[PDB]
């Protein structure tokens, strides 16, 4: 009937998941469209999506590298002795090693397309022509040469999101998360704008890889970084980023940026101050990447900042056109898009339909002291629950009395419904938190109670065993108000 | 009525749990008996039990120290340059800092007793006289001076366990886990006898803290270390301990040990070979410490290796006498004894009786690549289950392509009942495994199914998220047989 069963615009986390699934476990003719084959600074994303090329994968590698600064310093207390006087890392050999790993994943995706029959990779910029036609061009410009014209039954949009910039003079002098991955040298005088995921995470990277006398300044528009997270975790993280070197700067926002006679950028703030930074990164946000896809031509509903209007099954305004991942602007994570993609395949090609559960999704923040959250905060649970108990526990891991890093305090805060005992949210700060929160997310998806926690015999010399030691709540929330006692 | 409500013999993990609980949350007159107040060689354990003084606490500190050997080496690939040749750690400043931490906990317990009313610490060797009288002597000898005579309603035994040696000539030339904590110098030529918990853990410590050209030989009586653990996890550890430096030797056992004219020990093996070790540690096992408690005088039953025979509520032969922890020889762990102790309090002084759940208890092995297990192995689940599915997954963390340690392979193995899909066992090998297994243990006590795992949306750049990626089983066991499908 048609040339392909599916054309996937975007070979991302979600995109490739659906592509492979339709082609292998259903034997369908699948075409996957993407910008380029291997990662690279002209057009950053590639085969594997942001996640693989300019996202989670390289980020984690760099965060792991920066984490050594602490560990090399901490080793002293345990009897490990070396030349610690102004010891600095090699940024060039990090990026070198990072690229070799990213490209290796790029390369194994190439041979995947050469070895899987039904799957075909189509390089270029995809755009919609009608309900059944996707046109591949060599540019985002609608007037540039047409490389391919794909005729398909279904169309899936998985083009993800794209960095947001702030509309100020000197905006193009700044870098984003994209450019950060390919910097020639590690900046000495660094400014991270914003208080989001990337802002906090990258602040840690640069602070680990700063040269001599270098400093990283994080500035945030509001008065507490990481809005939406547990207020007590946020405050404790702010304190710990400081103790680690990163100078946090609340209620501050840049307005003017100009370049100097040495390359460095001159930044003008809100309070009127002027400081000189070698690099300035903007972690403002990520808007869904759909501006060039010509959704109007096919009649696909575009809403909140270019987000693609979808229902619970990812179906758009047109019955055969679907969208998954960051482009839908639901929950912008890698494992979410993968689930949304697998659920899409099961729905249309599998027969048995299934919707993606967006609630109670465990995620992490790979800041130097990492965060692990799943579920509701105090503010949210007290907002729409009758009565809620709040459990709290802060402890310094015993090893840190030797290592010297006494600021490193592990924190667990469980938020439960008082009526039932149901765990509505668990919030963690400290090493191993992203690992621990994963299996917590399993429990919350099972709908677990606080009684299920402190009844499990612990595993002693661990941080996670502290989940099972919280019996008495710190305080309560009664019909909205913060109360220290409950009659 | 009489002097004390409770006399606890042993200020251990469980002993101190039962003491504090009865005294604070029930306002009972509680006496706690122990050998000494601060850690120290002559009699190793102190206030806090084995676990605090010569157990989990110091062990973990030393395992964390050793892990820096890998971490310093691994940093190179990420751009961290320094002097790496001949770089060996300072053992003396490790023990120094270890002692400082252990002593502060000792001190913390000392001020606890002085501030908690009802609780009183009584230094000396406790021994039974009758169903209500506990005698405190200055020595383990039953004829040394009597320091105190405590008269109590209830008696709780929490004296824990003690290292086992092997009956061979040269047995007293060896060290145990106890002496290992207070070695004056890090051994160059090390031998670890046995293939149990302590063996694998300490092998990693000494291998981390070995001087120049040093080596650690681990010898085990059988042909695969750590019996009772997942056979595939065991084999993968054996390779990784090897790759990390430790030379594993199976089907081998020492028989004769003699000292030389420089201090070093000469060891005669099972195959007939002889080799020289600066130090030789015996991780043979731990027998319940009840040899000098005179349970006969009070009429308390001692069965297999002197273990105090108890029911599900810790009650012994006599209705007032109880026992918890390693001395019962049920499950020799710190959090087990704490639970046994807390349940003991609830049983008698709390009103509401409660028994300790010994099945499906998550534990860990702090090897250089750590282990995290909970529930049944393949062998055990195939013995007493109709049909069982075996899920397996091995993967190299992405960072290890840069760090150079490509041998460090993370492994997860889930063992489920094929009938309903119930998770009967989870076995892990790699970093964070002891952290991950804890919340796995929450699920298994919760009675979780494999469908609960792979239906949870993961947390991408983690090792624990792979737990939710196992959908199709590697193979099956059908009525006992290893079945392809
Ligand atoms: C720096 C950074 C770090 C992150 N770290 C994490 C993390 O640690 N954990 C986590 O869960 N999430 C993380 N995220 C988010 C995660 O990377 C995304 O949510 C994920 O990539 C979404 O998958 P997707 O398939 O929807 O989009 P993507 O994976 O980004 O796929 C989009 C692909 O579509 C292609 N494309 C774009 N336009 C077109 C077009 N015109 N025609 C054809 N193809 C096109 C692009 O080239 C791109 O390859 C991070 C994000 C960033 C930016
Ligand atoms: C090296 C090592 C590492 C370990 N690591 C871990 C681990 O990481 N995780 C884990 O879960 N378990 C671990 N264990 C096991 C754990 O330490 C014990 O199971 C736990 O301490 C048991 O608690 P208990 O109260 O029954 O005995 P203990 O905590 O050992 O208490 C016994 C106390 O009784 C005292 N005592 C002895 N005889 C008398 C007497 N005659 N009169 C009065 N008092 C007496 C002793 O001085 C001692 O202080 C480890 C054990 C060892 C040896
Ligand atoms: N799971 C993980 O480990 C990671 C996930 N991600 C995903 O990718 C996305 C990356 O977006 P990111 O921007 O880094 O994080 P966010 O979009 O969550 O947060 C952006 C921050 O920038 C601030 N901000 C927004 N607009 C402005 C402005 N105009 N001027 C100054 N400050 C502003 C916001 O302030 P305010 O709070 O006041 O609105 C907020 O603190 C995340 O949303 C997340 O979904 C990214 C990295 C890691
Ligand atoms: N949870 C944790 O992290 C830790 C817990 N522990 C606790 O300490 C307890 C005791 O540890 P451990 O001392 O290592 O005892 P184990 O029972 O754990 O292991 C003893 C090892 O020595 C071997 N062995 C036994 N008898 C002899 C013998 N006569 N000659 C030669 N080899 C022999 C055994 O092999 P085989 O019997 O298979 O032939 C076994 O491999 C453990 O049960 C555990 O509860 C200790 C350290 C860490
Ligand atoms: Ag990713
Ligand atoms: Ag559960
Ligand atoms: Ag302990
Ligand atoms: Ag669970």
């Amino acid at each position: 009937s048609r040339a392909y069963d599916l054309v996937v615009l975007g070979a991302g986390s979600g995109g490739l998941e659906a592509g492979w699934n339709a082609a292998v476990t259903h034997k369908k003719k699948v075409a996957v469209v993407d910008v380029q084959a291997t990662h690279g600074p002209p057009l950053f994303a590639a085969l594997g999506g942001t996640c693989v090329n300019v996202g989670c994968v390289p980020k984690k590698l760099m965060v792991t590298g920066a984490q050594y600064m602490d560990l090399i310093r901490e080793s002293g207390g345990f009897g490990w002795e070396m030349d610690r006087e102004s010891l600095c890392p090699n940024w060039k050999t990090l990026i070198a090693a990072k690229n070799k790993v990213v490209n290796s994943i790029n390369e194994s995706y190439k041979s995947m397309f050469a070895d899987t029959e039904g799957l075909s990779f189509h390089m270029g910029f995809g755009a919609l022509q009608d309900a059944h036609t996707v046109v591949v061009r060599k540019s985002e410009d609608p007037h540039s040469d047409v490389l391919e014209t794909l005729d398909t039954e279904y169309i899936l949009i998985a083009t993800g999101s794209w960095p947001t910039r702030l509309g100020v003079p000197g905006d193009e002098f700044c870098i984003t998360s994209n450019e950060a991955f390919y910097l020639e040298d590690a900046p000495k005088r660094m400014l991270c704008v914003g208080g989001g995921y990337i802002a906090v995470e990258f602040a840690g990277i640069f602070n680990g890889y700063k040269p001599c006398g270098g400093y990283v300044d994080l500035c945030y528009r509001g008065d507490l970084i990481l809005r939406g997270f547990d207020t007590e975790v946020r405050k404790s993280l702010t304190k710990q980023l400081g103790a680690n070197g990163i100078r946090v700067r609340t209620n501050l926002n840049p307005t003017k940026i100009t370049k100097n006679e040495d390359g460095s950028n001159h930044v003008h703030f809100n309070d009127g101050t002027e400081e000189d930074y070698d690099q300035v990164m903007l972690a403002i946000g990520r808007v869904p990447r759909s501006q060039a896809l010509q959704l109007d031509k096919a009649g696909v509903r575009t809403g909140k900042n270019g987000a693609v209007q979808v229902d619970a099954y990812s179906k758009t305004s047109v019955d055969n056109i679907y969208a998954i991942g960051d482009v839908t602007n639901r929950v912008m994570l890698t494992p979410v898009a993968i689930n949304e993609g697998a659920a899409f395949v099961e729905t249309v090609f599998g027969g048995k339909p299934r919707a993606t559960d967006h609630t109670k999704v465990a995620c992490a923040v790979f800041s130097i002291p990492p965060i692990g959250t799943c579920g509701m905060t105090e503010e949210e649970a007290a907002k729409n629950y009758e009565t809620v108990a709040v459990y709290a526990s802060s402890f310094t891991p015993l090893m840190h009395n030797i290592s010297g890093s006494k600021h490193k305090e592990f924190m667990i805060r469980i938020i439960t419904n008082e009526s039932n005992g149901e765990v509505l949210g668990v919030h963690m700060l400290g090493d191993s938190a992203p690992e621990i929160i994963q299996s917590v997310g399993i429990c919350m998806k099972m709908g677990a109670k606080i009684s299920d926690f402190h009844s499990t015999i612990g595993v002693h010399p661990t941080s996670a065993e502290e989940l099972c030691s919280m019996r008495t709540p710190a305080y309560f929330y009664e019909s909205g108000k913060r109360v220290e006692k409950l009659s």
